């Protein structure tokens, strides 16, 4: 019977989905125009206190960094992948002046919003 | 318990490795969406490895699935479900049909491109 292994695989696919989704949100927070919207509460952006939004901006540069040719593509993806992993783990480990746990909570606010469903163009 | 904990230590390492591999494949495919990179691969112009015209065409088509443009008919969550599955089945490398070839064949081609070192430093237009 093929029911048990498929449930675990269904969950593993789901985590990958959540990761790519978190990536989609943060990659957009890298953009200057999106940041201003959150800074002023514009265009359906959910309200965040200024320091809370700053955590997400600093963290996005780690998950979605610009290329560093000092590292191999493999070593930089390894660095980036760990940030996604530890975010979803949501441990109390410190990162960017806060915790992976706190960032995960904030990202759930952002995923649950509708600002990213249709993103405004500059 | 130390057999409970070593086995568990091994699975996390395997999961972290797979996620890294996904991001690498994503970096490659996302870059193949670009016109100028495609011209390099059609020839041998900047260290691009040789690929026959149909095989490279498989990669270009597959990249639009893994790295699609936004479809507002679907929620972001629902478009990430479709998109993520292309990454999963690629790593699975089964004989299942996709884009006029198989996931297994695409995985082999993608391993050539990762190993080519073309992507270590990407040339600017």
């Amino acid at each position: 019977q093929r029911r048990e292994h498929m449930l675990k695989l269904e969950a593993e696919k789901k985590k990958l989905r959540t990761i790519l989704q978190v990536q989609y949100v943060l990659q957009n927070l890298t953009q200057e125009h999106v940041q201003k919207d959150f800074k002023g509460g514009l265009n359906g952006a959910v309200y965040l206190p200024s320091k809370e939004l700053d955590y997400l901006i600093k963290f996005s540069k780690l998950t979605c960094p610009e290329r560093n040719e000092s590292l191999s593509v493999e070593d930089q993806m390894e660095q980036s992948s760990l940030y996604f992993w530890d975010l979803l783990e949501g441990s109390e480990k410190a990162v960017v002046g806060t915790t992976y746990k706190h960032l995960k909570d904030l990202l759930s606010k952002l995923l649950n919003s509708g600002y990213f469903e249709s993103i405004p163009v500059p």
